[PDB]
């Protein structure tokens, strides 16, 4: 079980203005810690946003959280369910800020909503040092879906942080799972508006290397992987399916020659986009999320899994029998025969 903390900077805020937090299960004995980002789609105007507080209010507020959660998968204390790094300290951070981790705005008159998921990381970060992160050696920022492109937005900035704060001892890295988009053709038209309206209603921020090559207007870009990863200092493990179901859900995608063509174009995209990731995990199959499922280890590929392939990134920051680039090359869901049933 991992415990709950509300945030003690009250002014860091859910949606609603209720206090932000995070679950914690301490491992005294070990100098690693792994902070994951919960995902959650989002919302980006008034209308769209007080849908979501009517149904998926959890994602918008802390008033209804549970004191406990079970850690699964990744952030398992089991060896047998977690062979990479089940005697780390363990941090699961609640997604209530509905930005895809970017906002810093506060609630006002002006505004019906806070959006801080930007802020919120940097929050629990200054009050876990306190908790014992001070003596860390390493930072694991991980995150499934949106929490994957939340990754990709804040892992940089945290390494600022820590450097600023006077801790240059702790190696900050990312883990991105299932957050690796690509903003191309739909197979039917009902597409990047929603991001483009959102990141105006949050004042979402990203990285500032990315922002200065974009410039105004344009920062919608950094919220796709593929163009937001080369401008990163901090290392970073993609893992992706090569067949998204969110990417095919925004595709229109529910088997024809026309389908069949898009479908193995999609995945051949997909593939190039990452052949200059040299720390990445992308089998070809038809899926949504991995790292904190509690099967996330059956998964292979060319033999190797998942939580290996993480244990030999550790070792290289190329190795005899221990990869890090692993990316199918067969051009069909399920064409690996370790794909999720
Ligand atoms: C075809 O164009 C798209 C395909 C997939 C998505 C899903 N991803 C998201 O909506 C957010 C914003 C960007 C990163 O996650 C969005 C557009």
């Amino acid at each position: 079980d991992l415990r709950l903390h509300l945030l003690l900077n009250t002014s860091v805020t859910c949606n609603d203005g209720s206090p932000a937090g995070y679950y914690l299960k301490e491992s005294r004995g070990s100098r690693r810690w792994l902070l994951f980002l919960e995902g959650g789609w989002y919302c980006f105007n008034r209308e769209n946003c007080d849908s979501r507080y009517d149904t998926m209010r959890r994602l918008m507020s802390s008033r209804d959280w549970p004191r406990t959660r079970t850690g699964t998968g990744i952030l398992s204390s089991q060896p047998e369910e977690n062979p990479y790094w089940w005697n780390a300290n363990m941090v699961f951070i609640p997604y209530c800020s509905s930005d895809v981790w970017s906002g810093a705005s506060s609630k006002s008159e002006k505004n019906e909503y806070a959006f801080m998921g930007a802020l919120i990381i940097q929050e629990v970060v200054r009050e876990l040092l306190g908790r014992g992160l001070s003596g860390a050696k390493v930072l694991l920022l991980a995150g499934s879906s949106a929490g994957g492109t939340g990754v990709l937005l804040n892992v940089d900035r945290v390494a600022e942080q820590l450097e600023k704060l006077g801790y240059p001892a702790i190696q900050v890295r990312g883990l991105a799972d299932s957050g690796w988009f690509l903003d191309n053709k739909q197979y039917r038209h009902t597409p990047t508006e929603a991001i483009r309206r959102g990141i105006r209603y949050w004042n979402g921020v990203v990285p500032e290397r990315c922002r200065r090559q974009f410039q105004e207007g344009e920062e919608w870009n950094c919220f796709f992987g593929y163009k937001v990863y080369p401008t990163l200092r901090s290392p970073v493990f993609v893992v992706q399916w090569l067949f998204d179901e969110a990417q095919l859900t925004v595709d229109n995608v529910h088997v024809q020659e026309g389908l069949r063509l898009y479908i193995q174009n999609l995945g051949r995209e997909l593939r190039h986009t990452l052949k200059d990731v040299p720390a990445s995990f992308a089998p070809a199959c038809l899926s949504h999320e991995i790292i904190i499922r509690s099967h996330w280890t059956d998964v292979q590929v060319k033999g190797t899994s998942l939580p290996r392939a993480l244990h030999c990134w550790d070792r290289s920051l190329p190795l005899k029998g221990c990869p890090v680039h692993l990316v199918d090359s067969c051009p069909w869901p399920h064409c690996n025969p370790s794909c999720p049933t």
